């Protein structure tokens, strides 16, 4: 796989007959400073999500329950990635395509943001990704 | 109680799902320094209750369901969450038991503060006093 600006974070839980327990702090397991916190429910297979691309924006997802589909796109590689577990995390990072699919129903997932939410972030045009690439 | 909060949180809906946002001083009183979950819970197996000077906390249930009991050194009260548009923020200078979980429940927390072993405040007579 050959796209620079993410990684798979294999997280390390704790685990006692409680439960299990995992935690994220700013710049140590997130390579940033969460602003935002954000997650997405009642998801459906039959209803991807919009492809679009951020500049600045950096996020971990974490697959909280079931299972989905990130397709990345760097402007040159792409790669397909199954998220479907919640002890691992995927890091994406600045000037990246992505697009969210085969979401099992009712999977949940979490979304933690390096800046706040802004719409005017979203590129929905792929050539205009590739032109501020 | 003291320092507690039910936050209704606004979530987007439409054909793909629901999208719940929380950010930095707007739906958290704090800055997020620290996000945890814990998953694979059990309704035999409670958490230990303890308090917290400074540490702020927003919890979100998102799955299944669980029992807060809050404990502010005057009062108590029982929470029960079971939605995830639902937040519980926990203030400064509570104590809380966590319990009653459904089996694999999941639980979402917003903390203000990094994780600090020495943090804890184990003995409520302790509590009581500081
Ligand atoms: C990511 C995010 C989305 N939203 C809104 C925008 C959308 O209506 C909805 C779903 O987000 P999203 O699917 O990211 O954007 P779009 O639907 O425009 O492709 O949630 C927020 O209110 N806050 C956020 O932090
Ligand atoms: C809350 C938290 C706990 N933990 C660890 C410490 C504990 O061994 C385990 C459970 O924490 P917790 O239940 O808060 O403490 P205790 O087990 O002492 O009642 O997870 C972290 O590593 N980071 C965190 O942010």
């Amino acid at each position: 796989h050959m796209i620079k600006n993410c990684k798979i974070l294999n997280l390390r839980a704790i685990r006692d007959n409680r439960g299990s327990l995992i935690a994220l702090e700013n710049n140590k397991e997130v390579p940033f400073e969460i602003k935002r916190v954000y997650y997405i429910f009642d998801t459906d297979p039959n209803f991807p999500r919009g492809a679009h691309a951020h500049k600045n924006l950096e996020q971990v997802l974490i697959m909280m329950s079931g299972s989905c589909d990130i397709i990345l796109n760097d402007g040159k590689n792409y790669e397909k990635i199954c998220l479907n577990r919640p002890d691992i995390g995927l890091y994406i990072g600045k000037n990246m395509w992505r697009e969210m699919k085969n979401f099992s129903y009712g999977a949940k997932l979490l979304v933690l943001a390096s800046d706040f939410y802004d719409a005017a972030a979203y590129i929905r045009n792929y050539d205009e990704f590739l032109r501020n690439i």
